[PDB]
């Protein structure tokens, strides 16, 4: 079975009602506890991949025939895509591309609005030519940086939203509304309110990013107001290094890398399978 | 530039009087490691797999993908062999060499010597006629050690054709308990009743001595693995244990990957292989 783009399934993500997760690529252990997740789940899944993790993996080329090479040999029938997560620029996104990415998020909020139509117009015309679905951002996704305001969110502005969908044609769209990438400082505060205009107003699936830390009744509302897509990743690497933590205090003369690699794989597959139930994945492979 | 068999840079070893070393692959970051080492000190060198191993990363076909996929992107110049280690059958070998090995060991040391020699015939048939060069065992790896017989040596080296030799001669996986006690008078007569390039198994806790005397003795792979593990494992550790809060993986498998390259880089040299690229 081949690697899909992200189209069909967020499109049928959006019209059930239930969103797609997108579990970040760390390493190998990584991706099998995803893909077993997903495949267990009867669930799609997307595969996300930073720039950041490309390089931990030595490339993007690497991350391609790693992913085809276990989805042949662990017999993965469910969808799979592999996205660029925060695509740097339209030349990342290409590299990605030709590499064997079947989707890609030119992320280019942090430029005037203009550039980033601009740029993400661009990524579009490559992309499509071939088959490849295109996220872009609007807004500010928080973070773990030093003096910042608000862990550095700053909402989408659902006009632009608008504009940009329309100008650049893009798959689906991350308004930033409050997502803050790790841990979040108190309660998510999202922005539901702007989080349903820019649903009226553009029509594309919606992704939310951050997806850790975001209680359960802030996932189901942002399901219910166009989310599709939820990006999953800190509490991924939280679980696998508690597992790997108990493992090495419970025993401390142990070198064998799987007895604690293992049971981390183990605990990133059951918060996968987690987290595809709560965004009312399973089954909709 | 394609993955090679062993049959060339062991052959080379032989000749220069040094040994290539074999490094088990256990994961992803593992093998990074690895080839940057080798490439670094421009030195052939061995990817081993167990089946065990070979499992833990989905399978043969995972393992040579994966490779492959490293040595383009990492622009790896040097020779690299895939070589299955202690594959426990003709069926095995034939699966690991399907899936594009290079190399493969068929260790049937623990069977009466005309079954030894009669799957290994089997094996070197099949991974011949594929390029694919193949080592056998006589004795037993301690883990009992059992020394291997040199008369055997001659006459399954003689029967197969087997490209290397592993005569089992007090090498252990893993620690030793106390230090080695290795037969380098039975693996003198090995020497010079094959031919063929020998391989030292459990080459983790083999002090210097032994090795520089085990290579003037005829062998030329050296297989390491247990002081990779300690290695990344004691760094783990490390970072882990000074900060309770951190959870990022790259934070700890990072300095993991960094002490086994280092790791390999320090065998590489005691070898003798750098720069023999
Ligand atoms: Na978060
Ligand atoms: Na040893
Ligand atoms: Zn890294
Ligand atoms: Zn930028
Ligand atoms: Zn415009
Ligand atoms: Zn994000
Ligand atoms: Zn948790
Ligand atoms: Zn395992
Ligand atoms: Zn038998
Ligand atoms: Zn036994
Ligand atoms: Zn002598
Ligand atoms: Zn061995």
């Amino acid at each position: 079975m081949p690697l899909v783009s992200m189209k069909e399934m967020l499109n049928k993500a959006l019209e059930g009602k239930y969103a797609v997760g997108q579990f970040n690529m760390n390493n190998l252990e990584w991706t099998q506890a995803i893909l077993a997740a997903a495949e267990e789940e009867k669930s799609p899944v997307i595969l996300g991949v930073s720039e950041g993790a490309a390089r931990h993996m030595t490339g993007f080329k690497t991350v391609v025939a790693m992913v085809k090479a276990l989805i042949e040999e662990m017999n993965i029938t469910v969808p799979v895509a592999i996205h660029l997560d925060h695509g740097s620029s339209f030349e990342k996104c290409k590299e990605a591309i030709d590499a064997g990415f079947t989707s890609v998020m030119i992320d280019a909020s942090h430029h005037p609005f203009e550039e980033n139509v601009e740029t993400t117009k661009k990524v579009v015309e490559y992309a499509h030519a071939r088959n490849v679905s295109v996220e872009a951002e609007l807004g500010t996704v928080g973070g773990q940086e030093d003096d910042v305001i608000a862990e550095g969110v700053i909402y989408a502005d659902p006009a632009e939203c608008k504009h940009l969908v329309e100008a650049t044609g893009i798959d689906c769209l991350a308004p930033a509304l409050g997502s803050v990438h790790g841990p979040y400082k108190g309660e998510p505060n999202l922005g539901f309110a702007e989080m349903e205009q820019v649903r009226d107003f553009t029509g594309v699936p919606l992704v939310l990013h951050g997806g850790t830390g975001i209680p359960t009744a802030d996932i189901e509302k942002a399901i219910s107001l166009g989310t599709s897509k939820i990006n999953v990743n800190t509490e991924n690497q939280i679980e696998f290094t508690k597992a790997v933590r108990e493992v090495l205090n419970k025993d401390q003369e142990v070198y064998d890398p799987r007895k604690f690699i293992g049971p981390g794989r183990d605990a990133i597959k059951a918060t996968v399978i987690g987290k595809i139930r709560e965004f009312g994945s399973n089954g909709k492979a």
